[PDB]
């Protein structure tokens, strides 16, 4: 499923997202839109021999299992492929340990590289919240 802007925006406000960790909702939907482009189905092989999976990227070799994934651990756990349903429950619970994780979202190679320091509240424009 891919998500419209506003949509993706009222699900996460919904989920708990907003200010969580002290981000600001705009930074949850800056960094899903770099990531995967609102694709719930975005997969990314990495050369190591994990692979990101979801709207939010979630790495298998330590958040969840996709079943070939060496040394991988399962930290969060579930099957990747739950990452990858309409329903981003499973994405947003994920993310929310990873946030916590000692990194804040520069977890999130795309939210760095895209996001972080910029003027997030445009991604907010126009939403009914």
């Amino acid at each position: 499923k891919v998500f419209g802007r506003c949509e993706l925006a009222a699900a996460m406000k919904r989920h708990g997202l907003d200010n969580y960790r002290g981000y600001s909702l705009g930074n949850w939907v800056c960094a899903a839109k770099f990531e995967s482009n609102f694709n719930t189905q975005a997969t990314n092989r990495n050369t190591d021999g994990s692979t990101d999976y979801g709207i939010l990227q979630i790495n298998s070799r330590w958040w969840c299992n996709d079943g070939r994934t060496p040394g991988s651990r399962n930290l969060c756990n579930i099957p990747c492929s739950a990452l990858l349903s309409s329903d981003i429950t499973a994405s947003v619970n994920c993310a929310k340990k990873i946030v916590s994780d000692g990194n804040g979202m520069n977890a999130w190679v795309a939210w760095r590289n895209r996001c972080k320091g910029t003027d997030v509240q445009a991604w907010i424009r126009g939403c009914r919240l």
